[PDB]
């Protein structure tokens, strides 16, 4: 490996061998069907709300999130980079697809598949990833840096449906070598959203944009239809000329054939036919190819950028609504703009690289933090783009001021912005994209007094319940299978209108969003204030025994939606205390004296009773009335965690908080698989995992990262990082279970998982507060 020196890969990048087999991989631990796409994954490409494309460490474009809200894992084999090399003085060169695998059937059989093992590495530090190619049969060593412009405090480039592939080629040998790099791409119009005739009318065109010191050559792969539908638009691939390279192309090869129409050209001398052909296809799949060829002298390096763009302007949800995607604000809505997007990338990628470096640098340059922590912190952010993210720029046929946004809980549980989860998972948004965060919270504020008296069948018990109750915050803002933003509370396993955490978490998120954006946005507090008061007032009505605290009802009436709480719980009770303290402070800021007095009175009573009911001398009991009420819960003091972040001070005595956190580390972490797998949710005081429900026996990745941040704030530095380390290890390490780029909600002691690609572990960003 002599190429690594010619590029700049951070030491904290996650790494794996190209073609590596992983032997320890986890699988779902539930009875019902659940997504398991394998460990062959990678950092995604694509902006927020753009649809994303997961290119895996083996080189394949395989995890398709272009249909917003859906996860489709299938390798489109025509989509590749390939290389040709010929040493000066040799009769023949060699050509090789840079993919560690081969197609299942006979399509593209002429191409040279099966990129060999131990011949290159993949690296990832989201939003960047890299591949190096160090192959005994490729005298010139190659590397590519690939990325989308995901940039904090930037809502423009961050939305773009584009990727850049910046290639570096170096000749360490003593002979001249001819090199070609070729990008192939299938015209994927019809891959989704088209009910019949999936390739029909697809056609490919070549664009040559020649100006002074810029030549771009690109293929635009579209359809003859000018219809405005979810399925129609354009893909583009292309390259920018640099000194010392020539560009060749082929407008049309057949992907549903043996591929030799293209490969016989590339494998001879690495130069394509430059054959334009706009003939539309009928049944056959078609694709395009863009190549560069150059001669490298001994010791010479060259850099050349390619790009990919996709202009699919319309997203459709299962309930029928069609919306424009955010990037259409910048490029237009007609679906004929892929070249414009590509050109912007090819002309500006160096600036984008610097913008990414500028935001990563403060963390990367901090030598007090271990590299593993940086690996997780950056790579968990994959989910912000990869989570079925929807960001609208108008309803089709509809102009508002704001652009509604939603991130999925996950794909198995296809719900937008699940509030009990975003309480943990939304830290990157408030910290790095606060305008999006505030928009989402205003969306929630708008739902507070919505009433929907129609009934649904509750999954857990088969009872009928009212869909949406006035004054109760919704569980979620809908499903991609139905009507995001329009039909809320898609979730139906439990009735969230009687949950005892959502209303408090809502208030805490509001005040958080004020505090973490500088305590200056009084207009945001003003917008949400009525909803905050309503939410707390409705929750107070659920206090049955008049101890000042809402009563859990001996069912799973909160985020642990199969783990029953009864009476006063540490979890909901502490969230309540913190929410009251937050509302007091908002009342002071907004000069709402009567609110300040009321919530102060409720707080003083509830705080006294919380402490009396639950403090046992070592920790806070799980609750007052359940069978295992004395279980040690990892999340027992969630309200105090948020109070720390919100600078609300002590809602519970410092000494008792410290004792509880030490107990949690001693038990829920260190007595669970020797502290190497995170914090298990429930442990009995005898040091055995609480078996009352599956959720008690799970580690929740986002709960654990949040607990680590709580420990960190409280000066328990070793415990905090040791706690977090087990989550990093399980996710990323050779000794873990292979969950990179699909961090799950949960695992059990055997390492097997529930709900891959999950929002909650974004809470790792709470460690950066
Ligand atoms: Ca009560």
């Amino acid at each position: 490996d002599k190429i690594s020196h010619k590029i700049d890969i951070p030491d904290s990048a996650w790494t794996i061998g190209i073609g590596e087999k992983f032997k320890n991989a986890g699988h779902p631990n539930v009875k019902y069907p659940m997504i398991d796409d394998s460990y062959v994954q990678g950092a995604p490409l694509g902006g927020f709300g753009a649809g994303t494309i997961g290119r895996t460490y083996n080189g394949g474009f395989s995890r398709w999130h272009l249909e917003i809200g859906k996860n489709k894992y299938t390798t489109v084999y025509a989509n590749q980079f390939s290389v040709f090399q010929k040493v000066e003085g040799n009769k023949d060169g060699v050509a090789q697809v840079l993919y560690a695998g081969e197609p299942e059937n006979g399509y593209l059989s002429s191409w040279k598949w099966d990129y060999p093992k131990e011949s290159g590495m993949y690296y990832a530090l989201y939003p960047n990833s890299w591949y190096t190619y160090t192959n005994k049969d490729l005298p010139v060593q190659l590397a590519v840096k690939q990325f989308s412009p995901i940039i904090p405090y930037n809502y423009k480039e961050t939305s773009y449906p584009v990727a850049v592939f910046k290639w570096t080629a170096y000749n360490p040998t003593n002979k001249n070598v001819d090199v070609s790099i070729m990008f192939t791409w299938q015209n994927m119009i019809g891959f989704f959203g088209k009910q019949v005739n999936v390739n029909s009318g697809n056609f490919n065109k070549i664009i040559k944009d020649k100006s002074k010191d810029s030549e771009i050559v690109a293929a635009v792969m579209g359809n003859i239809s000018n219809d405005n539908e979810e399925w129609n638009g354009e893909y583009s691939i292309g390259v920018k000329k640099v000194p010392g390279v020539d560009i060749s192309y082929k407008a049309k090869f057949v992907t549903t054939g043996d591929g030799s129409d293209l490969w016989h050209e590339f494998s001879k001398n690495g130069i394509l036919d430059n054959k334009d052909d706009e003939t539309p296809t009928k049944q056959d799949g078609i694709g395009s190819a863009i190549a560069v060829n150059f001669k490298l002298q001994p010791g010479q390096t060259i850099e050349v950028p390619f790009a990919l763009s996709w202009d699919l302007p319309i997203m459709k949800f299962g309930g029928g609504d069609k919306w424009y995607k955010m990037y259409t604000k910048y490029f237009g809505k007609n679906g004929k703009n892929s070249f414009a997007i590509l050109k912007e990338a090819l002309n500006n990628y160096q600036k984008w690289e610097k913008m990414i470096d500028d935001w990563q640098k403060p963390i990367l340059s901090n030598k007090s933090k271990p590299d593993w922590y940086k690996t997780a912190l950056f790579n968990e952010l994959y989910y912000l783009a990869d989570g079925g993210t929807a960001w609208e720029n108008g309803k089709v046929g509809e102009k508002r001021t704001n652009n509604m946004f939603g991130l999925l809980e996950c794909f198995d549980y296809n719900y937008y912005e699940t509030l009990d989860v975003r309480f943990y998972g939304s830290f990157p948004l408030v910290m790095l994209w606060p305008d999006i965060e505030k928009q989402v919270m205003r969306q929630f504020a708008d739902t507070i007094n919505v009433q929907d008296s129609s009934e649904f069948k509750v999954g857990s018990n088969g009872a009928m319940a009212v869909k949406k109750v006035q004054g109760m915050i919704p569980h979620d803002l809908g499903s991609s299978y139905a009507l995001p933003w329009i039909k809320i509370n898609a979730y139906d396993w439990q009735n969230p209108n009687i949950w005892k955490d959502l209303n408090s978490k809502y208030v805490l998120l509001v005040y958080r969003d004020y505090v973490l954006t500088g305590k200056t946005d009084k207009e945001f507090l003003k917008y949400t204030w009525k909803s905050v008061k309503t939410a707390l007032d409705k929750l107070k009505e659920m206090d049955k025994d008049n101890d000042g605290i809402p009563d859990n009802e001996g069912i799973p009436d909160q985020t642990y939606d199969t783990w029953s709480m009864k009476g006063t719980s540490a979890y909901c009770g502490s969230l309540w205390l913190a929410a009251l303290k937050a509302a007091q402070e908002i009342g002071k800021v907004l000069k709402d004296n009567e609110a300040y007095i009321k919530y102060n009175e409720w707080y003083k009573i509830a705080q006294q009773n919380f402490e009396k009911e639950l403090w046992n001398g070592e920790y806070y009991n799980f609750d007052t009335e359940s069978d295992h009420k004395d279980s040690i819960m990892a999340d027992q003091l969630a309200g105090q965690w948020y109070a720390d972040i919100l600078r609300l001070g002590d809602i519970l005595p410092k000494d008792h908080v410290q004792k509880a956190l030490k107990k949690i580390y001693e038990f829920n972490v260190m007595k669970f698989e020797n502290g190497k797998m995170g914090a298990v949710n429930g442990m009995r005081p005898d040091g055995i995992v609480d078996e009352s429900d599956i959720q008690a026996q799970e580690v929740w990745t986002g709960v654990t990262y949040a607990l680590a941040s709580f420990m960190k704030y409280r000066g328990m530095t070793e415990e905090a990082y040791n706690t977090a380390y087990g989550v990093y290890k399980m996710t990323y390490d050779k000794s873990g279970k292979g969950y990179w780029f699909r961090t799950p909600e949960a695992w059990t002691k055997d390492g097997n998982y529930r709900a891959s690609m999950y929002m909650r572990p974004l809470s790792i960003w709470s460690m950066e507060v």
